[PDB]
């Protein structure tokens, strides 16, 4: 009833400082974003920071390894297997840095590591396929790093801006850059967006592994409409494919993206939360992915948040229910997807 589950996946962030590390506090310091139909920006004092809700931990640095330590016993608390990692190609020390104390961290948990591919500038199947061999050659001996039944596992974001006539040349058995049946074969899990008419051919000529639908925000696409899982459930389990669908508390962005008000959706006490893990759990998929550990500027996150209330900004908080409320009830969920697995 406290074990680990290596079938759940909690998405991640590593992009957040401090001045005690970093001697800066990064991202919690953001650009406002234009009204896509002089924005500004959230300089990231203790009064103004760019999420609407507050962390119990505070401005924090992900290069901290105290605050790290403090994140793998959350991870425990909830259940939750596997971190998720957000990647972005940075190419430098700091990138480094972050993902070694990460692994060592999760290490001492039992916590496993998979990594999450964003879309870096000119992203294209030759430099994610050098990629793929450098975070394998890199990572892939280290004890935290997730395999299932062998392979790595990554998720790939916004996948659609790549021509599955150029995926199959990297995940077809006989592409021309194929990974299959090479040292560096893995599990590569796209992110289903839009109908079934589109997505299916999609997947299927991109020759996926699998699929997953990130946005906490139900409704955001067709494929965050949780009432269209069970049909998506039998389409993958009839063509092969690992469907993971993700499950959040909530969605809230506008400090950063003041326009988007039509994407909040209320957490109301838990409500929200269980009502979206149930019906994964119905859907009778064999994972499940947690959207998120921490993407504060988005609201979806299940990480400790604390009332806050500054001279710039009146905080949201979990009251009335506690801080550690959405680890507890992560955990509950955990427990029904294994009494179901
Ligand atoms: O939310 C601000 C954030 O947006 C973009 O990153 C995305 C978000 O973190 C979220 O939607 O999840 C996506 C998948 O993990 C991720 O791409 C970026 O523009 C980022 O720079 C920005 O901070
Ligand atoms: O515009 C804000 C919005 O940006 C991102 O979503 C975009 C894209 O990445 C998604 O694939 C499609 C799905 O239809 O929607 C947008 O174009 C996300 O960061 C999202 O959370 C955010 O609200």
């Amino acid at each position: 009833g406290t074990e680990l589950d290596y079938d759940t996946f909690c998405f991640y962030y590593d992009w957040y400082g401090s001045e005690a590390i970093d001697g800066q506090y990064r991202h919690w310091a953001h650009a406002i974003a234009p009204d896509p139909n002089n924005p500004g920006t959230i300089p990231g004092t203790q009064e103004s920071i760019a999420s609407n809700f507050y962390p119990q931990l505070g401005r924090y640095s992900s290069s901290d390894p105290n605050i790290l330590t403090k994140h793998m016993d959350m991870f425990v608390m909830a259940r939750t297997g596997v971190l998720a990692l957000t990647w972005w190609n940075e190419q430098d020390e700091t990138e480094a840095k972050r993902i070694g104390l990460i692994l060592d961290a999760a290490d001492k948990k039992k916590i496993k590591v998979c990594f999450h591919l964003e879309p870096y500038p000119s992203r294209n199947v030759q430099n994610l396929r050098e990629n793929i061999v450098k975070l394998i050659t890199r990572y892939g001996n280290h004890p935290a790093f997730y395999r299932k039944d062998g392979k790595p596992l990554f998720f790939i974001y916004d996948s659609y801006l790549i021509e599955p006539s150029e995926w199959e040349k990297l995940l077809s058995p006989g592409g021309s850059i194929t990974i299959r049946n090479t040292a560096y074969d893995a599990l590569m899990i796209g992110l289903w967006t839009s109908s079934p008419t589109v997505q299916r051919p999609f997947i299927l000529n991109a020759h996926f592994d699998g699929f997953y639908t990130y946005f906490a925000a139900t409704g955001f696409t067709y494929g965050s409409t949780p009432t269209n899982w069970v049909s998506m459930q039998k389409w993958a389990k009839e063509n092969g494919k690992i469907f993971i669908p993700s499950v959040g508390p909530g969605y809230i962005d506008t400090r950063i993206r003041p326009w988007n008000g039509s994407v909040i959706r209320t957490r109301t006490d838990g409500q929200y939360y269980d009502a979206m893990y149930r019906k994964a759990i119905e859907a009778g998929v064999s994972a499940i992915s947690i959207t998120s550990f921490n993407e504060w500027h988005e609201g979806s996150q299940i990480e400790p948040a604390v009332p806050y209330t500054s001279s710039e900004f009146t905080y949201l908080d979990y009251e009335n229910r506690e801080p550690d409320y959405y680890l507890t009830r992560t955990a509950y969920w955990v427990g029904k997807f294994r009494e179901s697995k």
